[PDB]
DNA sequence: TGGCCAACAAGGCCT
DNA sequence: AGGCCTTGTTGGCCA
DNA sequence: TGGCCAACAAGGCCT
DNA sequence: AGGCCTTGTTGGCCA
């Protein structure tokens, strides 16, 4: 096994992030009751609130789902992050786990900043049919002082939970309604070619920044594309009258190379 | 992926307790300093006090190292036991982590009570010539009620710890020599490691049976490297630090048992 | 506010072991559904069982509501002991907490190894009409360093959990039966002069070894006596059929000196 | 004992605030070393990073000085938030600890949303002369479901943490000079705290009545202290240790302001 | 002190 | 899909 | 290796 | 209340 996670082969490297997202997603799952009820009667007290709940209902939805602690923290505008260990057949990974909370009215595409870009970006602007670019923003990893050696570099895993709702505002006890989580895998840096070899091939977008008032510039990343490039790194919870936590699906890909849909079991916790 | 191990190959489980034996190697290498310290600086009382010590340094140090808490207790005769989730690429995982301590001033081998037993054992006594056996203790899993279904297996997975060191009478009370980590396969893996009473680890029991007493069983060390190198895990202590040595027992790409060193944390 | 407990005054002090055994009995009422269940319905194995069942409860039901931990550990045959912080208004003290669980099919008085006595003891044999005398064996306080001065005491508060049960032994899927929960609070050595000043004035009792066999010698702890002495400093969790949980009741006594019992509200946890 | 906060007498209440400070405090004080480094090292990602710096030290700092948690979360504007149990002389009580954190370049003072203010307020504004009003935004009590009864109510404790700092431009790229740690009074004990506009630590707002923006409060350390001082509390950075100076202000037997120097940990 | 703005997120909407 | 412009959060600043 | 005992808890019972 | 004696746990030891 390995502790570096350089010395993984790409398709190892994807592994780890699949099983970093499957248990965030047992925990999303697990914490869905309780995340409807926080995320829709909470007081609204003017806008905003939306972004600070999203942010919270990750927060205690993951937190509970950690794992072996590494005695390591930063400070940083990334919601929710923990180095830890990561225990796997590819050996005990140092990791840097990094999730951002996003609150949106559309279920389709998310607004990345340059400090939450995984890897280099590239592609044609379908109005402009330019070429944009944009370096990533979020470091590979992070060097953890070993005791015994020199550095040990904790993978970085970038991870998103999209929380898709609709504005009803106050009511009777409810101020708004959560439809659905979506959680997002992007890709190491390390799987640039495989994922963004060529502008014409990639799941970015047009960022949402006005350049035409000069704004600082950002990017998109379209669910479908997303998808389409690997099934799993886009998974969806949603939330029907049928059940007060959301379905537990979990979308995967056959050895076969198809995609494939499963309901999971989840517990109370 | 799965959440039903039964579902797993069984190279895949084995996969499972191999990973589950790894992060446990960390925990006591980085807890190996203060490991030493309470082993051979701790006064002793009535004697036996060693018995004590091997199981309060095992929880400190593995208490540390845990992973996605299930809400659901496991009460009994093992000294470490925790209800999880362990993230893994054939799936989450549901998990019983049972691992129990040893204190010993043997290099070699281990007792086992009926109760700490993962698989039916039999082997062939080498003075009676005969065959002894022994059902196992350890259930294959413990039945988990899902929010939305039917139950849900927990994998059970017996890792044991074992302090070799000896008595010594400086500060110190004693020596903690080294630290052997076990892994012991599932039942599943029976045939793998136990089909029949001449092919197996395991060896007459420290009970005393012209006493009448119960009757317990042993694992020999040799015989379990010699089954599958990884299962067999030693940390032990040099005066080069004062820490164990970081060393992770495993095999080439090629089939051969290679022993690296590893890098460790502070904690 | 004092950080070392001998700054505190006697009263004060057994004001520290009462909020430390209040907190516990919350534990170990919010956790008594779980544990009749746990204590009942565990296979057997040929006895021994309760000795490790209760220690086993007692931990699940304790290691919940802790607080504030101190880095530093120590092995010992007590069963559960965390150094901690105790937050309080007499100041965030230091502490070691030592619990120790027994099983018994009696319903008064516990036994005690020398080493889990908290205060020097002394009383007359009933039989004998002798003086018994046992030193302490729990230390008065572990000595913590500070990292900018020397070092701090960490005040030992040692408390029993004493099962109650009566053997059923298999028969359904029941193998036993709990029939209560007790709760005892030893008052700190500083104490001795309040509870144990001359051996006709003590809670304590003949050891349950054998002397005629010539064994190590022990010593007993009365409930009734205990309650005498300071009511709070003995709690009792029956269970009944009226619900699954014991019955929520904190034995008190008033600031008029009178003892006084309430029932108090509990959550599922 | 008590379980219900509106049972004990305003002397007690204060006493369970004055307790959570403490430990609060003493927390802050073991991590001011990292403190220092993640709040001076860091660099700057558009500005307004020390926001960041000040949120994240303070969780980091005080996750790990928690009680007894209670299975119930609190979501909203509010950087640090914990239902729990408070063991107390009073009775175990239950509480919603509710800390925010400040980065400034200013030593007095702190601004408030409204959101964030445990009582109804009310002042003079010193220029207009008129009087100022807020009507609290936080709730009194959050209501626990026991599992035998009615409702419980839990506390709602405020607690601020503000870092004070300046601007730099060595490695560094600012510089923390000290944390004061506030404790705002309860609903319950505005008639001892702001009885009337003339008597309190309250004063004008942040945000632009021309610009029509909605409305904040600030709370002046000065007058606060006055009103009590072991509610404003302060860890000062000097060249003489890397971690804060370790002190506590309280007040004599006597009724005299003591500032007295404690004993921490490594962590 | 008061209180006007500056700097930035974070997104809602509207082509 | 693009991207313009609205809102709300947090303190730096200066009369 | 096998396997006989030693050293100790932890308590059940029985006056 | 006393306290004798039963059981079960854990490994030290040695043929
Ligand atoms: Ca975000
Ligand atoms: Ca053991
Ligand atoms: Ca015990
Ligand atoms: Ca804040």
């Amino acid at each position: 096994m390995h502790q570096d996670y350089r010395e993984l082969s790409l398709d190892e490297l994807e592994s780890v992030e699949k099983q970093t997202l499957r248990t965030i997603v047992q925990a999303l799952q697990q914490y869905s009751k309780e995340a409807k009820s926080i995320f829709e009667t909470t007081a609204a007290d003017s806008s905003g609130e939306v972004i600070v709940l999203a942010e919270d209902i990750t927060q205690y939805a993951l937190e509970v789902a950690e794992t072996y602690p590494i005695n390591r923290r930063f400070a940083g505008f990334i919601d929710y992050k923990r180095v830890r260990w990561l225990p796997s057949p590819h050996g005990l990974l140092p990791q840097v786990l990094l999730v951002d909370a996003k609150a949106s009215t559309e279920k389709n595409r998310d607004t990345l900043q340059r400090s939450q870009l995984p890897m280099d970006a590239e592609f044609r602007n379908t109005s402009s049919g330019e070429v944009v670019t944009m370096e990533a923003g979020v470091i590979p990893h992070l060097m953890l002082q070993s005791a015994n050696d020199g550095v040990l570099p904790a993978v970085t895993t970038s991870i998103f939970v999209h929380f898709y709702y609709r504005e009803l505002k106050d009511v009777e006890g409810r101020y708004r309604e959560l439809k659905s989580i979506y959680v997002l895998s992007l890709p190491h840096a390390r799987l640039k070619q495989r994922y963004n070899p060529d502008p014409d091939t990639s799941f970015f977008g047009a960022g949402k920044h006005s350049p035409a008032r000069g704004e600082v510039a950002r990017i998109r990343v379209y669910f479908d594309r997303l998808k389409e490039a690997c099934p799993w790194r886009l998974q969806e919870l949603h939330y029907s009258a049928d059940s007060e936590y959301t379905q537990p699906r979990w979308r995967d890909l056959n050895d076969a190379g198809h995609e494939v849909t499963k309901e999971f079991l989840f517990l109370e916790r």
